């Protein structure tokens, strides 16, 4: 049901767009999204953590991004 | 019933671009415009459009009164 | 839902004036415009849309009808 | 299921006092007047309906026995 | 599920004293008494139930050795 | 996207005895090695030995970079 969720974050994988995700906490990481399925993304730097989208506030991508839907 | 109301509302704010703000359960506020949504997420317009996961929204307070 | 659905739709038609409480402690308070099974509207200077996951209590202003 | 619609059945059933604690770390004190899947209503001046989602823990006020 | 379960039981068969510490920080201890799929009965000082949706860590005195 | 991620993820780290650190939804943070795991919780050990539900977690760091997926 990610009709909207699934093609956002895959254009943001697709285009290496730096993200900060914003979690639940105030907590705030910085990367670029290499990979999600149902449950999390994975978030890559000096190493890729794994956050579990439960944590997650909100992805706020560093540049204007375009959505094409259908990804 | 959901979502029969929380759908009709959002779309409702999406179409007439209503200017809203979304508090999250941190109490942080976000500020903007309902691009758009599915059963999880908010798409939520300023600088850039930011995912919003619906976990985390406590509220959605419509600057203005809105009709149905 | 068993319980909530009445209780709250008591709240509704009644006008009942409610404080209702968020998980991390704020106050909301108004009355219960309408709802359904993942949120609740509550007016007071305008509709907000209030996720129940988010709701830890809802307290009536003054005693309610059974149940 | 197993154990939670015993415990809370008994606590509504013997009218024991209360305390339960909120994610938030706030407590609320009543008898559990009823209970389904999702909330608990909590009794004193007015029943006030909790959700399970926010509650931390349950803690009679006296021993109860299931 | 495959881990958790066997590791609440083992807790509660050797009545292993836990600390059970929450998602708001909050530290509860004594020991299992029982449990479901989604709540723990903890007894000892303070006898309580317990929600796993609050649960961040489950912290026993002393190490379980699983079967 | 991604099938499951989750479970390669934690197994590499499982198997290969990978020290983490799990930072929880209050921004405590645990470390240790993965003992095991299974569909909601994750069982941690070093200095300490515990179960960590993952409803609680927000995020899983290793201590160095793990094997692609
Ligand atoms: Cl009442
Ligand atoms: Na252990």
């Amino acid at each position: 049901g990610h009709s909207l969720q699934d093609p956002y974050l895959n254009t943001l994988r697709k285009e290496r767009v730096p993200v900060s995700i914003y979690l639940v906490n105030g907590i705030k990481l910085q990367g670029q999204i290499e990979s999600f399925d149902q449950f999390v993304i994975l978030l890559k730097n000096t190493v890729s953590q794994m956050v579990y989208k439960t944590a997650i506030s909100t992805v706020v991508p560093s540049r204007p991004v375009r959505l094409p839907s259908g990804d």
